[PDB]
């Protein structure tokens, strides 16, 4: 029983969930920075775009960091800080074994 949209829902939740505050535009490109690693920069434009729609999103430009990146960012500190944040709500994003190993 797999339905496609209710995943985006979660990813979705999971996202806002991350930031009840609103993601500020700096750490927005961490999100996409880690987002594209799981899904496809078109999934994640997808995902950007209606959480923006939604209102839990900064309304800045995805779209176009995610089909081209830059150099020098996004900042290294960011995506480590929106890496911790997110922690919190779990990680859906890589692949965890069920087992106690860090709580």
């Amino acid at each position: 029983g797999s339905h496609m949209n209710r995943f985006l829902t979660s990813i979705v939740a999971w996202l806002r969930a991350g930031y009840p505050e609103g993601i500020p535009p700096t750490d927005s490109f961490a999100v996409l920075a880690l987002l594209c690693r799981r899904l496809s920069h078109d999934e994640v434009k997808a995902v950007a775009n209606e959480l923006m729609r939604l209102g839990d999103f900064d309304q800045i430009d995805i779209g176009v960091v995610i089909t081209h990146f830059t150099d020098e960012l996004p900042s290294p500190e960011d995506v480590e800080r929106v890496r911790a944040r997110l922690a919190a709500q779990g990680w859906p994003l890589d692949d965890v074994r069920d087992r106690e190993e860090h709580a």
